């Protein structure tokens, strides 16, 4: 499960949910890569049984894809809550998402919940930045 | 300033602070890489003027090195504070450190300060994990 493989699974999952299907051409455009690079990964994803062949995810691929989408969203919410400039959030998440253990993701989930459940906490955090 | 280059500068800075100098053999062992690779990277750092040649950092290299060590330390503090298993922290930081903008680092700094000025906040956060 490499970072690249994860980016592909996350994108395929999102396209299926968005359009109802995922074409190699839409993946190439979404990730800004050459279609041959897409064909190579797709074959690896099929061999590793994450999907079949247009592109259809297996239960294995769907489970991981849902987790990857959840992880990405959680991390954007994390950086957003702590005050990171919105414009910078996507690129940072795209890079760090692949290097956090599930344990760290669980704890970041708790941290997000901590601030989401009581706005007063968000206000107090903001006060720190103000200094 | 690629992730690999940053790992090298971080290690060189630390070795100089640790032993007083940085041998190529020590950099190789520290990063678990073959000496040949170290030679190649050192030539690049020398060209980009981060150091001169044993290995002595320029003010440019020292400034970056200090910030990289600070960044790594802050990130360990952050994962430690939110409850990540200590054994998992180093590896997560090693990977995410290169993918966080300075804006994200500054905000994580404020977040760590937020929890440090009131133990009650740490307690409330821990309760969420406990639950």
């Amino acid at each position: 499960t490499t970072p690249s493989m994860e980016d592909y699974i996350e994108q395929i999952y999102m396209l299926i949910e968005e359009k109802g299907y995922a074409r190699v051409s839409d993946i190439a455009e979404a990730l800004a890569v050459h279609p041959s690079s897409v064909t190579k990964m797709v074959q690896k994803l099929d061999k590793d049984e994450y999907l079949i062949y247009g592109l259809v995810l297996t239960s294995k691929g769907k489970k991981i894809g849902k987790r990857l989408v959840y992880r990405h969203e959680l991390l954007e919410q994390f950086l957003r809550i702590i005050g990171v400039d919105e414009e910078k959030i996507y690129n940072d998440v795209e890079g760090i998402e692949h290097h956090l253990s599930w344990n760290s993701i669980d704890r970041i989930g708790d941290l997000v919940q901590y601030f989401e459940e009581d706005d007063a906490r968000k206000k107090d955090l903001k006060s720190i930045q103000k200094k």
